[PDB]
């Protein structure tokens, strides 16, 4: 059927079906078609104030609520998939990682190196996939897989 971690979905303003992926928290409208040592990925943190660091280049004490961090991520997520904005632009702008001044590039990355929610979902994209909202201990990430 469906390849490991995708579920089918109904949405519930439309009534039309979408696919939902509980590793990478991506949902589309296609049905998904069905590992590597290393893979890269970007990606764009917004932290909160329970962030493992509350403090970031872009603001020395980080006070926004987690329900706040998630909002603006769920935001730029939508700005990326209109095209109105680009995934490296939001990132170098908005992104509490240090990471931001290159557009969000974290490099190339095994297993066992990152914490293990953005690992999984980093291995489980597709190249050139976009995640949703990803939880760890320093904040919301948006990921995305480019190798
Ligand atoms: O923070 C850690 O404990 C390991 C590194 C890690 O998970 C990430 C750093 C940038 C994106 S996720
Ligand atoms: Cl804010």
């Amino acid at each position: 059927k469906l390849p490991p971690g995708w579920e089918k979905a109904m949405s519930r303003s439309s009534g039309r079906v979408y696919y939902f992926n509980h590793i990478t928290n991506a949902s589309q409208w296609e049905r998904p078609s069905g590992e590597p040592a290393r893979v890269r990925c970007s990606h764009l943190l917004v932290k909160h104030s329970q962030s493992r660091r509350p403090s970031s280049w872009r603001q020395e004490k980080i006070t926004r609520t987690k329900e706040e961090a998630l909002e603006l991520i769920n935001g730029y997520i939508q700005k990326i998939k209109s095209g109105e904005e680009d995934f490296e632009s939001l990132a170098s702008q908005f992104s509490d990682c240090s990471s931001a001044k290159a557009r969000g590039d974290l490099g190339a990355f095994s297993r066992g190196q990152m914490q293990k929610p953005f690992e999984d979902a980093s291995f489980a994209l597709r190249t050139g996939e976009m995640s949703g909202p990803v939880f760890t201990d320093s904040g919301i990430h948006i990921i995305l897989r480019t190798e």
